[PDB]
């Protein structure tokens, strides 16, 4: 037996979305854990939300500092760098309203000596 369909289609392609369903997330390698004094990036999702006001701030044992970056593909990219390994404490707001999921809490380690 076999079976496969190609699936319908339609001219003039256009796909609209509603307001009704919009949530922001944050994930990747920067917010889950990192490394002190390493280079650590994450992306963020956001699709149709909303050109209102994205903030980000990051607390814990040690300021660090962040260069958040506006992109106009899909998704934003945030880069960072830690001075101290630390629980550090991710904070992270939208349109004066916290994102699902936060504060996010990441573990960081230090790696200086050479095993």
């Amino acid at each position: 037996g076999s079976s496969g369909s190609s699936g319908p289609e339609s001219p003039l392609q256009f796909y609209v979305n509603y307001p009704n369903s919009g949530s922001v997330s944050a994930y990747g390698p920067g917010l889950v854990y990192g490394v002190a004094n390493k280079t650590a990036t994450f992306t963020i999702v956001t699709e149709d939300a909303g050109e209102g006001g994205l903030d980000l701030a990051i607390e814990g044992p040690s300021k660090a500092e962040i260069s958040c970056i506006d992109n106009k593909d899909g998704t934003c990219t945030v880069t960072y760098l830690p001075t101290l390994p630390g629980d550090y404490s991710i904070l992270v707001k939208y349109n004066d309203k916290h994102i699902p999921g936060s504060p996010f809490t990441a573990k960081i380690t230090d790696d200086s000596r050479r095993c």
